[PDB]
């Protein structure tokens, strides 16, 4: 029982292959006890997570909603009762619209587009850890969902200088966190074969914008030295779970990189 | 003459302590032909130019601004004349509200100012980029002022993410650039002794921010192994305008540290 | 059990004060079975390894030794029996002299002592790798202890440069690791009160080293969003242990920082 | 005149295809006046140097020499005549055995290989410094030659490890050199089609290592946003001229990067 008592909130389910998904999956084979919020279409959020190894409660929230924001802290200790706080929350939630990330030449991307993606990309990461550390215990954990975006890449686009801005907001997280005995970090994964993610391989964002980001992810695989298997999510909800653990006690404002070790590896 | 009959476009002039003014004055005194643009209080900037060793054409370009950004080409080919292009573009712009640096903690920063901020700093830079490039000649550089964001810092707060998303810009910025024969850098440089920049050490965003900000000054001439002077401006002028010039012909997407060797020492 | 039944061979004890000694402590609590390697004082290293929580065979090593590495497999797996493999392995030694690290300006560092230096401190991790990888689990994780060298530090001069040519030599380590399913990782930590480094700040190295090394130890707690304990080592031995673990299955070639979350942070 | 009447040494010429050739060239022609300084065959170098621009004092210096090093700023001073000192030091000098790059599998190469490489390769960067300091003017330039090696990379295997020394020793030097009024910097370059680096990708370190290499080329142009030309080291000269001259002045312990961009692309 890596996570044994643990209370903690997992954000960004939306279907059995978000990342998420997976954290929650092995959170709970884990001894953690979780609960989980959902944006926008709850009712099939519901339906998905009732397939986990056990029941949490969901809540609804929008991450650009301030009532959502300024309710949370209140509706968690609800669901996990008075007198209780968190262990461990985990952001996992990512959008850039259509305009900012693929066929779109970076150029044409209209900032209210670019400003929305950084909003529920980056700025979340601090406005979820600014609702819900007064409701974390000392010894806690704060985990976001990271890419490298160090160079730039085809394709992701604005999506990249929105990781690049969530990497900062996390160090910035961690002098907050700090305060309350709370870590706060970063796990930068490997490309994932999301729903999301495989339509955009489809084509979804245009066919310059598939083909790009089809060679990103062969060249994967060849870089790791561990190999990289994008099918599956497994091996990047154990470093989430590490991390909400008491295994790395002195890392914060941090970034692990579970990736197979690709980005330590010119070719 | 570092910069002989090139033709060069310097943003971001507001008093005669501006990064900008002095980068201006060292690519006049190197033989270069600028054209300058100015936001908001254009006759006091029209006031504060005319000091330079020669005149030059003041444009409005308020960075947030559709129509301003549209015409600018237009403006700047009609200011250089017809058949004239571009050699190089100075970037030299950089805003965060109040609620983003200083006394407010990091987490009471509303979106709407962190979004402003980060339109005018980091997104800016690819908006003149775009209106800039079709006139723009074969070897050209396109420069932007910058500080180290890597590692989070007291007082910057909102503004260090703001940077952060800047040098992602530039990488991106940089791939459209190079279709130009165009390149794409920035000056990261230490803290300088501007206006606002002294008003903020005097106080003028609390008394905490002022105290935290006067700490990283004395601390950076202290590491840098060639010393720092924060009230001197040229060392970081000449630094661009070596990238300006055609003596840096193979770096691109970067970021060159004018800082005295700050950042390569730990203490 | 976060080791259970894992075999592990860990080097580098000397005192019950060595991160080693620690890293052996905290796996044989999580249920390893642990291997042990010593150089020069063996009866010694006996005696302090007698308090470890389990026995633990010792075995003779000194890195510079042929000999010692040329059958060190063999006396391994004579130490474990025939048919079982190693699934971690510990490397946790460092050595300059006098001369490389100190009083003694950087400059007078006979290239003889700096070779000695990068032979035990960087070298060694490859050649411990290379001898032990034929006897490694698929699984498997080799860890190796750092400290951050990216930027230039007083007093540990040669020692610096030690340690970043043992982080370029772990990524290759990881190619050649890759082929077998076996992770290679270093570990960066912040300063540690051993014996040896007491000795140090006390003086050993002269009054100058000293009292540098001391203010670098002051401004690490204040930088860590979390807070240093130089005189404690679990938190290093834990991230060992992580990194030993099931729990990060997708990072290879890198370094995890058990260091308080300084290095995040500029002050 | 980028280097009007700057005195210059330049190291590492041994064909007119070495980068050092180029930087020497690009320097007369930017009114520097040289000493060169050769290794092992004299009169070879000798031929070679005589088809620069203008003459220059050849002086013999074997990195790995003592009596060399100590007798180096008496020969410089005498061949420059006495009251004169130095402006500029150029490093280009780069060696590793056989054995430590190419078809060798990375753990087969001997410590003593290693040594070497690295004695000539890094440490030298330092004692060719300690030597030529005592005789350089404020203001001064002390540049080296890098390739970046923060990822690890096929056939380069210990040059890599030796580069990462060599950028460290680097940030070292730049404290030293502070004191002089002197700056230290490396700039890393994409790679140049030298007499052995085509030797090489012919296949004269193996068939592998030589395949490795020439992917490791293709790559580099299509990654770099400004393109790369393998075969011209003038940009690379030119980039060394800029950091000899009085446009950098407040970059040290620093590396740039004259690759055209690759390094800030992943792909
Ligand atoms: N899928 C992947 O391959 C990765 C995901 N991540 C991050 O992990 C997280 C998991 O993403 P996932 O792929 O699982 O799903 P998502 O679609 O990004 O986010 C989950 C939900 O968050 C949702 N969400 C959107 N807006 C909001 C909102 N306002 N409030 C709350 N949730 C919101 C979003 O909305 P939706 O598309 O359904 O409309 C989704 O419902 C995100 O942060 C990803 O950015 C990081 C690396 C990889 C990756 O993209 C990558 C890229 C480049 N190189 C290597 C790896
Ligand atoms: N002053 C400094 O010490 C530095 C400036 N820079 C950058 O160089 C540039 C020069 O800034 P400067 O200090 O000279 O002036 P500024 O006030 O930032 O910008 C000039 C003008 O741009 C203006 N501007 C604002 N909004 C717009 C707009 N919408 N359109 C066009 N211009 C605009 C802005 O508006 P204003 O305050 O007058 O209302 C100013 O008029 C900015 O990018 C700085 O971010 C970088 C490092 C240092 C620095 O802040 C630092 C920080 C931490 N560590 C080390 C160094
Ligand atoms: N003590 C510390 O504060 C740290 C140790 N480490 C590493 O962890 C390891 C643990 O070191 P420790 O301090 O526990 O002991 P050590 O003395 O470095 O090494 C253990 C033994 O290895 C031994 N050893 C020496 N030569 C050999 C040899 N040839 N073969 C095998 N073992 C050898 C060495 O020999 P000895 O001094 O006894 O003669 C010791 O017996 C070393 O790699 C350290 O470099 C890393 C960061 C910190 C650190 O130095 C630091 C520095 C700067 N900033 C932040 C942190
Ligand atoms: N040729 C290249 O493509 C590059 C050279 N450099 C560096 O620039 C310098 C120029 O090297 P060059 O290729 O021109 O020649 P070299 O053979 O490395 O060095 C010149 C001489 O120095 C010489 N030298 C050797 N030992 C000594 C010695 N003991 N004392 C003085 N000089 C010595 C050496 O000896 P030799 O082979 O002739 O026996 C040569 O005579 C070296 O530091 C290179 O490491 C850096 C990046 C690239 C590069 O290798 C690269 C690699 C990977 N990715 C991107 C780029």
């Amino acid at each position: 029982g890596l996570l044994d008592g643990k209370r903690i909130l997992v954000s960004g389910i939306i279907t059995d292959s978000s990342i998420a998904f997976h954290i929650a999956r092995v959170a709970q084979e884990q001894g953690a006890q979780l609960v989980l919020t959902g944006f926008d279409r709850l009712r099939l959020i519901q339906r998905i997570t009732d397939r986990l190894p056990a029941k949490a409660p969901l809540l609804e929230l929008d991450v650009q909603n301030e009532e959502h924001l300024a309710s949370l802290a209140g509706r968690v200790t609800e669901a996990i009762g008075a007198g209780n706080k968190l262990d461990g929350v985990v952001h996992s939630i990512g959008f850039m619209p259509q305009t900012g990330m693929g066929i779109n030449p970076f150029f044409d991307a209209p900032y209210a587009d670019v400003s929305k993606g950084i909003h529920i990309s980056a700025y979340s990461y601090a406005s979820m850890a600014k609702a819900l550390l007064p409701i974390m215990n000392p010894g806690g954990s704060i985990v976001g969902m990271d890419f490298d975006p160090s160079r730039a890449m085809p394709a992701y686009n604005w999506m990249t200088v929105a990781k690049s801005a969530l990497e900062s907001v996390n160090r910035f997280v961690a002098r907050e966190a700090g305060k309350y005995g709370v870590r706060s970090n970063l796990v930068a994964a490997g490309p994932i074969r999301t729903l999301a993610m495989s339509a955009i391989v489809g084509g979804a964002l245009g066919e310059e914008a598939g083909a790009q980001i089809q060679l990103l992810e062969e060249g994967w695989d060849q870089r790791a030295p561990i190999g990289w298997n994008m099918k599956d999510a497994t091996p990047v909800a154990k470093t989430v779970c590490a991390l909400l653990s008491d295994w790395l006690p002195a890392t914060t404002g941090d970034i692990i990189y579970a990736d197979g070790g690709a980005h330590t590896q010119l070719l």
